[PDB]
């Protein structure tokens, strides 16, 4: 496989090793995206300290507004904060 | 780096790969589009062999209209392709 | 170690998280089939309930009719499921 | 995923990186599977040098008369090296 | 580096972060022996669970008597399991 | 595997690279202990040149009088030249 | 990920492990400084117990006269000791 | 050893395999650079294809001008990368 698809199956896995925690097996709750951000995204994003910060976060990429991250919203996040951190190179 | 970042970086590094062979140097021409599928999504996708279908692929990944596809669209192809992938493993 | 020497590994150390646990060390029971297929192939396999899928499964793996499967049957079994996988990625 | 099922995708990744590189992308001829064994085995086994060497080992895994070695030829080879492997090692 | 050289100072690694738990930043003492032996060796020794086995372990790897392993006593005994190892190809 | 699993295998792989090329090759002649000096310990040891300096490294080495090397023998050397260098990072 | 390329990484993560302890995040103050080369040295370097050598290290350290050693800074002090350890290995 | 030590003997190492490969033992020529950039910094930087971005790399490090890069010179470049990485994960 190459690397980009390796990458894809890298993206699933995180998103499995987190989501399957507590509760819903296949969403990420409050708890378990905090985790993830601040185990997984450390290079990329200042911890998670704050709910309100949690809070906002989940508000954020809670399109169908279940309080939850489903699959499709982390990759939307994936997504945005990739965007955002490639811009470095935008000039 | 987390396996979540290191994703994150080979999906920029294999974005520029391909974007910077011609033109802008920060977005995917349909050439350059045509050549990152079918070398590096050769297990996920079929590989492109007409004209028709390449333009097929960029007008429904070119979400801005300028006939190219940015990092943006290109995170939501990987986005689309990894949504792809997931479904195989969820039973 | 490459991927694939690792991969080697983590085949024989899965085997053994499971085989330990009940009666001989060398042999999957039963129980300790169904532990390992819904704990550790959750996203290839669907979730074993009911006794008589368990039985079923024991069944096919068990060649030498000893009513577990020891190291050698494992490996057979990983070989079914990941040519089941490996039809995937055919493109 | 689990580490079982990386490691089952990790064979897939492996043979992949090899069978594509010359001739039919879904089987391993002769000098592809000569380098796998000698870049990704090359703790487990001895670089293979000789050619006699690789004809055996091709004719060992070849069950299908074709000259080379797919995917399904391939899991048995693993298998082999993964039981040497488990021999090897402590389980007690 | 090669690989000869870089498993030098993976053993020099695995006997500093064990040997800086405890007491003697230097030595191991039974504890962190029986630690590194099931932590790190979990393929090539039987866990140890009992006292009288890592009691043993130490007696025989302790050509010092001052009860604990130093690094070269530790270099005795990886030396004695990777030849056990070894014996697979014997 | 762990890291000292790993080192340990690659002892094993070494000396084998080294003890197959001639004679008997599951022991270190001489010029393959030489050899092994000069280009795996290139880093650690002075590079050798003298025959006198080979000949006095077997003596030490050697504990059955067969005038080469096995692999408890050279498990011996590796203690010996590890140890010196442990005692380098020393407090 | 290459070895080279995880060490550049670890370089940027012990740099913090100590430059957000206390005051700017993203500079070591002196106090810092010594902390990291206490913990993280200590088989490379003896340890440092005096004001004066501290002071000397980040007057060394220091190109912009803050006082303080940022992330460029630091890393001349790592090519420094880097090239030291480099030639104890050249012989 | 601390992830920094190890992080140090990492960049040594991988200045030994390629200096090693051609002429100087010591130095890297212009082609072990280019071989270093594109195999070990592959997931960092662009693949460098056209010799004249060698040419100027090289240009830029040697400076004692033997045309080739030392340590001492490879760790300004190692510095040079870092850096960027910082700069890129700081956002
Ligand atoms: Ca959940
Ligand atoms: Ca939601
Ligand atoms: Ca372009
Ligand atoms: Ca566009
Ligand atoms: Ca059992
Ligand atoms: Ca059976
Ligand atoms: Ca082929
Ligand atoms: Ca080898
Ligand atoms: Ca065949
Ligand atoms: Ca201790
Ligand atoms: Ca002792
Ligand atoms: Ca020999
Ligand atoms: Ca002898
Ligand atoms: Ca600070
Ligand atoms: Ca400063
Ligand atoms: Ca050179
Ligand atoms: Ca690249
Ligand atoms: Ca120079």
């Amino acid at each position: 496989m190459s690397e980009l698809e390796k990458a894809m199956v890298a993206l699933i896995d995180v998103f499995h090793q987190y989501s399957g925690r507590e509760g819903d097996k296949h969403k990420l709750k409050k708890s378990e995206l905090k985790e993830l951000i601040n185990n997984e995204l450390s290079h990329f994003l200042e911890e998670i300290k704050e709910q309100e910060v949690v809070d906002k976060v989940m508000e954020t990429l809670d399109n169908d507004g279940d309080g939850e991250c489903d699959f499709q919203e982390f990759m939307a996040f994936v997504a945005m904060v990739t965007t955002a951190c490639h811009e470095f190179f935008e000039h």
